[PDB]
Parts: structure tokens; sequence; C-alpha cells
């Protein structure tokens, strides 16, 4: 693979790159779709039009946005401005976006109208330095200085001209949580997404022109902006974007070509939506649909999921393991080599080590923490430079994985350094749910811990010891945590006991609750 030149703008590259084909479909959902040249000119002319509102180079822009075709013009028009777009979970709290909006700096907001809720949450309670928001199809009224989306693209003539950005400058930001503290502004720069798009898009899955790309994993996860926008992109694939939360019937009504008269050939999702697909009574069957590739990544793939879609669908599922600091995967299976129980084998391009207690290599057949070397991985978390010391290294960025090597040079999974749990995708902190939980007036104390369901996926499980003095039930405890807590986070089950085991110092003994 060849470097990109030093001056180098990745939205001009992936504009550049579909000039061929002008005509072809790039994004499709319910509603609406861009051609590669109808795109082309949305995207610039959403560039000049920051520019006019006083957004300059540099400067970040929040994007709060359901997957749909204005997305990719969001993200490619503050990209091609030279304009940073800060690309969010569209799932989170308005405290959450009024931290990031603060964090950044952002000097506009792009949003989806079923977001404007938690978006004027977020700007009443903060500090914020917002000078526009751009509202993406509105739900309820404009207020006084909001403008449209539509209307803020059609009311501005195309740039000419990309900013004249370097491949090393920042691109865009996505943030990654840990178990403590807010989230951390991973910074990407823009020859970050051309290294992720040409050695794993297209050098690893051989994505191609024919290609219509459907990824349940939205474009706001690394995961899902390398599949469903920088992969396609970059081979002039065409690309189905739904609003809607992914669920069994919602991907097989897509798979079966129930929107934009097109039948998907290459399917992402996680672990978890593969299980319950295959759990599914109206799953089709492989003559109904056109899937010639199924990439998997969010959490480890469980053998038997992946072993039941083969014999179903004689297709493998395709897991690899990536993170947002590495912006995509770098250890994978092929889409022709395929050893379930594991992630396969180093992507060509990049280095994996796995280092024990001392920093040294690691016996094979030995866990060792895994830290990787490539050339899309971020520079640094923003403005938190203990945080990047920690994470980015002389070249190395440590994952908070453990993993294992095999004799045949397959990686498998060996758990975390640091207490998260993988629930489908999204990182979940034990330690948050348990702040919740004691907030409960019943509730005296709370521990969370992982622990795997009947498919061998992990689920929060907590343990509660009940204030004496007063009545909790398990009902009223549901009925509290999804008063107060994303569904992504819930508790798979709750387990009232009388104490929890501890050290004197009070800290929970959390390993003998994963033993009994
Ligand atoms: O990945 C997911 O989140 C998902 C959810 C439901 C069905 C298929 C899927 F892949
Ligand atoms: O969940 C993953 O393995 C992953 C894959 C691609 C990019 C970011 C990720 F976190």
């Amino acid at each position: 693979v060849t470097p990109p030149p030093e001056k180098f703008n990745f939205a001009e590259h992936l504009l550049q790159t579909n000039r061929v084909r002008p005509d072809k479909t790039a994004f499709v959902d319910d509603i609406s779709s861009l051609s590669f040249a109808q795109l082309e000119a949305q995207t610039r002319q959403l560039a000049a039009a920051l520019r006019a509102i006083g957004v300059k180079r540099e400067e970040r822009v929040l994007l709060l946005m359901l997957d749909g075709t204005d997305w990719p013009v969001a993200f490619l028009g503050a990209i091609y401005a030279g304009i940073v777009p800060v690309a969010v979970n569209t799932l989170l709290t308005a405290d959450d976006y009024a931290y990031m909006l603060e964090h950044s700096r952002a000097q506009a907001v792009l949003v989806s109208g079923a977001l404007h809720p938690v978006l004027k949450a977020a700007l009443t309670k903060s500090d914020h330095e917002v000078q526009r928001v751009i509202v993406s199809r509105p739900a309820a009224p404009l207020e006084p200085g909001e403008v449209d989306f539509a209307e803020f693209v059609g009311a501005h003539a195309p740039l000419e001209k990309p900013a004249a950005t370097q491949a090393d400058d920042p691109a865009f930001w996505l943030y990654s949580s840990g178990s403590t503290g807010r989230p951390k502004g991973v910074v990407h720069t823009h020859a970050n997404p051309y290294w992720t798009s040409e050695l794993y898009g297209r050098n690893t899955l051989h994505l191609r022109e024919d290609d219509v790309c459907f990824s349940a994993a939205k474009l706001f996860f690394a995961y899902g902006l390398g599949n469903a926008l920088t992969f396609p992109m970059t081979v002039g694939a065409t690309t189905l974007l739904m609003g809607e939360r992914p669920t069994p019937d919602a991907v097989f009504k897509r798979w079966l070509g129930g929107v934009g008269g097109v039948k998907p050939t290459v399917f992402y999702g996680a672990p978890t939506g593969y299980a319950g697909m295959l759990a599914a009574p109206n799953l089709p069957s492989r003559d109904q649909v056109a899937l010639r590739l199924a990439s998997s990544a969010g959490e480890a793939l469980p053998a038997e999921i992946g072993q039941r879609f083969q014999r179903h669908f004689g297709l493998d599922i395709v897991d690899g393991i990536g993170s947002t600091e590495m912006l995509h995967i770098f250890l994978s299976n092929l889409p022709d080599r395929v050893r379930y129980g594991t992630t396969g084998w180093p992507v060509p391009g990049y280095q994996i080590e796995l280092r024990g207690d001392g920093g040294g290599p690691v016996a094979d057949g030995e866990p060792g923490d895994l830290y990787i070397h490539g050339p899309s991985s971020a520079t640094m978390y923003w403005g938190n430079r203990a945080k990047s010391r920690d994470t980015f290294q002389g070249g190395w960025t440590k994952s908070g994985d453990k993993y294992v090597r095999n004799d045949d040079g397959s990686y498998t999974y060996a758990g975390r350094t640091d207490d998260m749990l993988k629930v489908s995708g999204i990182y979940v902190s034990p330690f948050e749910i348990e702040a919740t939980l004691v907030q409960h007036p019943g509730v005296l104390e709370a521990a969370v811990v992982g622990v795997a369901d009947e498919h061998g996926l992990t689920k929060p499980k907590a343990y509660v010891v009940p204030r004496p003095g007063q009545t909790l039930s398990e009902t009223e405890l549901k009925t509290f945590i999804k008063d107060r807590l994303a569904p992504y986070k819930y508790p798979r089950s709750t387990v009232f006991v009388a104490e929890l085991p501890k050290t004197a110092t009070g800290k929970i003994q959390r390993f003998k609750l994963r033993e009994g």
C-alpha cells in the first residue's frame, strides 16, 4: 500500500476516487438517496456553509446524527473544509453531550431532529461556544437562529477547493470512555482512514465496486465509520444506511431488498446481533439473500454462533478486533480463513505484541497485554496528556485487552486489563452501573461483574445488598434501572445477597463474584 502524499485531504480523496462513477448510488436510506455526484455537490456546499458561518480551519463541530444520507455529507463536508467533525454516539445523556461541547469547543452542531431534545438540554446547561445549530430532519419547530440542514446546504454554493491539509493533520475525533472519568477525545488524522480502508477494507475484506454494504454498527462507531463510509467510498461500493435501532426484523427487511431496491452483499454487526438473528423465527434462507461476506466485531464471537451461521448460510462470520484508538481492525480472521474461537491473524500493515508483567514478550500459549503498531493509530486523547502517555508510546498503542497466541499464529481473546465489559460493541463500566444502583433508597451496596450468557456473550450481572428496613423487589429495581440507564447498560439479572466479599480496605472482591 502506497502511503498517502503529505499534502492530503481525506474528503477530497474520497470524492476524487468516485469521479469515475458519478451516477452510481453512494448512500441510500428509507427516504432518500445520493449518487456519488450528488454526494460531492452536497459535501462541498456544506463545507461552504460551515465556512460562511465563521467556522475556521481546525475548529471542531459536533456531529450528533442518526445514520442517514445526511451523515456522510456532514462528516465529509466538515473534513473538506478542514473543520474537524466530532462524531458521537446518539444514545448518550444531555450531560455527556454538555461535556463534549465544552471539551471539544465545538463551534456548531449538526444534529438529527430526533436528537434535538437532548442537544437542547446540553446547550442550556453548558458553557459552550456553539454559534449555530443545524438540524437534519427536524422533528419539532426550529428555534430562533437554528437552520434546517437541507436549507443550509442548499443556500450555499460549493466550495471550489478543499482545505490544504496535511496527511498528519487532525481530521476528526471520536470519543471513547474508560471505566471511570469523562470520555476521551480520540484524535484521528487525514491519513488514518486511508490506511484502514486500504489495509482492511480493500486488502483484507476485498470490498469492491459492485458491493452493497450494510452495517448494523452505526456510523459514529469506529467499526461502522469504516464499514459503511470509508471502506465503500474507497472502492465505489453502494452503502445502505438505516436510522432505526437494529433488530432482527429490521435487518432482515433490508437483507431481502426492502429498501432502495438493493440487497446487501456485505453485512457487518456484533456477535449479539448475529445470535439474535439466528434465534429469530423468520431468519431468511440463503436463497433469499445476496450476502457474500459477513463481518463481526464488538465482542469476541462465540464459536457456536459462527458455526451455526455457517451451517445455515454456507457463509462464515469473519470476526476481527479493532479499537477506537486504532480506528479499525488490526487482528482478524480472513474471508477465506476462519478459525472460530480465535480472532485470527495480524492484519498486514499492523504489528502485534503481547507483553507480560514487566513489558517483555510472553511465551506462546500464555496471555499477555496486547499492543499494536500500525499507521492508523490516533495521535493522542485531546487535552489529556496523562492518559495519552499511558496509551500511545513510541509508536505502540496499548489496547487494554489480553490475548494468547496459538501455535498456528492465531490469537485468542483472554480478557481485559481494566474491568470494562464489552456488551455488543459498547463498552460498559460496571462502576457506572454500581453507582446507579446505590442511588435507589432500598439498596445498601452493589457490585456488577460480567457473566457469559447461554450463548457465551458477556452481559452485566448485579449483586445487591438491600438496606435493612426497606423493601425492594426485583421488579421495582427493574423499573428504577429502566428509568436511569440505557438498555445497552442493563444488568441481565440482579441477585440479592446478604453481604459482599471485601478486603479490609472495603474493596469488593469482584473476582469472587465471577466465581460463586
Ligand atoms: O449488530 C447488531 O447490533 C445487530 C442487532 C440486531 C440484529 C443484527 C445485528 F448485527
Ligand atoms: O469493536 C471492535 O473490534 C472494533 C472494530 C473496529 C473499530 C473499532 C472497534 F472497537
